[PDB]
């Protein structure tokens, strides 16, 4: 930085401290990545400047010549992408990308069935203090209460006897491959549309690592900084027949100006996707999860579902009468960043839980793997094995020290 | 740019596109301003990285300890700035800062009185085709037919009618100061709520050269990026006893993640406000509005309210037997952009409309004085009254290309 020192001490400062925290910790919160420079580039441009409404070539303001280039560009690479017939890069959240969806297709009141939240539904899937669940009447499908999976016949269950207008699939804590052909399915059985939210899991749908909701559903929303690695902020895919209702559902339904210098850090990070090293990258991360999920295991620790097919896996902390809490706490203490996360049919409140929540995203994006993986695994069991041991952190927080370098 | 051009060389010329464009314009858009390079590095930082769902001090990651220091600067300066009990810098935009403060206090379909939409009032104090409009009972003032004034007796009367649970004031296309203290009496009539979208005249707030709506409403939302000269974005000003319910409205309420990188920018956008060359920036605004309204009027043009207090000024185009649409598009012919907007009491759709809105704050930014004002309504008049002489045009390319150089 050139301007931001001088202009800003204040700002500054704590900026270049975030910068070193993201380089010195392990981040395992699953949902966090690191974009490229030239996302960053993107973000950090003048088109902030531009009141951009509507959509291209159909703006509400003159000099969109060159924003609309670039939106053009985001959509599609998108399409490209996940082989989608629509894509709308607006929203300016994942938040607002579902907020919208809802908007398009539901009424206040009607009736839309998502994962049950304790077992890896998201906020948005019908919290009751989220929009999602004020708005709307949610109910709840679960996973069994053994292999931790989704139960297929739950989902059809719940339908049949609410009759839900929409059908939500997609998880924020969920391990496993999600079958969107039986989700589609049971939506065809009762007549509702079916939104799969893709946010968790979209870099690894583009690299075809699991599989892709678009073609099962009506609607796929995502965003755009998990899995996939671009800039903060949403999208949807949709089918052509509802691509008009869906742009207007974003504009002038629920936001207002897009944010063009995201979007245009979106059309980089969906470039930086369509790439072979993408692939290879999306690989690893599966591959780092698998492994960090087996060493963990090595080392003594119940997973949620035994295991994962994903990027992500949840530890259950019973086994070692602890709960999320106080192993996220610990962690924190020796520079290892997680979530504690809600296990399926915790008795614990989502405040406590008994389990954490873990990704490998972020390491592999800094170039850790297989060894790196055995390593974090072992660095957990010693902290979480010794909780109160002041002498066994240090040891613990010398060989995170030694991994990040 | 270092890595963005080699990245993604689409992505890259499309933004030098934009940037040129930029420069090369004169931008009149009232909404639009031209933000510092310390601004654009602060959006363009790794704090993009950094789920910090929550608020400082209360999140739901770990890791926030400098994203906490960062979004803190921005409502203390936010505080220093207004004078609010309360700052809530997290909303994406100015319509999720509006969204936010509607979750709070209004149940579907409450009625809510807001200024009407063709006499200045903004698409999210509701529009038909808006939230607002389709989840609140929507009502509205207007202004007089004769002076373009809102008409306070009109204002009472409709909440007196309707009992609005809640009154907006506040424009996206008013010219003149907006009497709070008389809108807070009137909702003080009736129980009901006051909030005031200050969003375009924020800086001038800021700068006290408008009333401050803070200790007359209970809830004050703005946008970042107009008057105000920062990034893209929302923000929500309260009394202390809303505070809460505010935070909670944002989230869990109706966003996710906030963005981080858009904060940090804030913050900065903020810190610039405080300074004393800021507040001559904002007088010279409205210096450079009334100068160019006078000098419009000597052309020979009417403008709504027959003049301007703040940044923006409307030309009822009627006496020229122009459409809005029409100006728009020839005055885009030679380089200056504009926005058609409706008049109050418009005979023609808004779609069409019968004038075009014009703001002196990007000008201002790129240091424009009164002898540019003067040119630039010259070079107006030149235009449309000579809508069908390509010569007239290129003489107006021309004194256009002199004044950005």
């Amino acid at each position: 930085m050139k301007y931001l020192p001088q202009q800003d001490p204040q700002v500054f400062a704590a900026i270049e401290q975030e910068r070193k925290r993201q380089h010195a910790k392990i981040e395992l919160i699953a949902s966090e990545n690191f974009v490229s420079r030239a996302v960053m580039e993107a973000q950090g441009s003048v088109l902030t400047n531009k009141y951009a409404e509507g959509y291209p070539g159909r703006r509400y303001y003159g000099g969109c010549e060159y924003v609309d280039i670039v939106e053009e560009l985001a959509r599609e690479r998108a399409k490209q992408l996940f082989g989608a017939e629509h894509a709308n890069v607006q929203p300016h959240s994942g938040a607002q990308a579902n907020m919208a969806v809802y908007f398009t297709v539901l009424e206040h009141g009607d009736t839309v069935l998502g994962m049950n939240l304790s077992h890896g539904g998201h906020l948005t899937h019908g919290s009751p203090v989220n929009f999602s669940g004020v708005q709307y009447n949610f109910v709840a499908y679960g996973v069994d209460p053994e292999t931790h999976v989704i139960d297929y016949d739950d989902v059809r269950e719940k339908a049949r006897l609410h009759r839900p207008k929409l059908i939500v699939a997609a998880a924020s804590a969920y391990p496993r491959i999600i079958d969107f052909a039986k989700f589609r399915e049971i939506a065809d059985e009762v007549g509702a549309y079916l939104m799969v939210d893709m946010a968790h899991i979209a870099g690894l749908v583009a690299a075809g690592l699991h599989p892709n909701p678009v073609p099962y559903a009506h609607f796929v929303t995502t965003t755009t900084h998990k899995t996939l690695r671009g800039p903060r902020g949403g999208m949807i895919l949709c089918q052509e027949q509802f691509a008009k209702q869906i742009d207007k559902a974003i504009f002038p339904g629920i936001q207002g100006g897009p944010l063009m210098h995201v979007i245009a850090a979106k059309a980089v990070a969906f470039g930086e996707a369509l790439q072979d090293d993408f692939k290879a990258y999306a690989k690893r991360v599966v591959d780092n999860a698998k492994r960090l999920a087996s060493a963990l295991q090595n080392e003594g620790f119940t997973l949620v579902s035994g295991g994962t097919d994903n990027h992500l896996l949840l530890v259950d902390l019973r086994p070692q009468q602890l709960t999320g809490k106080t192993a996220e706490k610990v962690l924190d203490e020796v520079g290892i960043t997680v979530n504690k996360a809600t296990i399926p049919y915790d008795p614990e409140s989502p405040f406590v839980t008994s389990g954490i929540r873990i990704g490998t995203a972020a390491v592999t994006t800094r170039g850790f793997g297989l060894e790196e993986m055995d390593e974090i695994a072992a660095i957990i069991g010693l902290v979480l094995k010794n909780v109160g041991s002041e002498q066994a952190l240090e040891e613990a927080r010398q060989r995170v020290a030694a991994l990040t370098d």
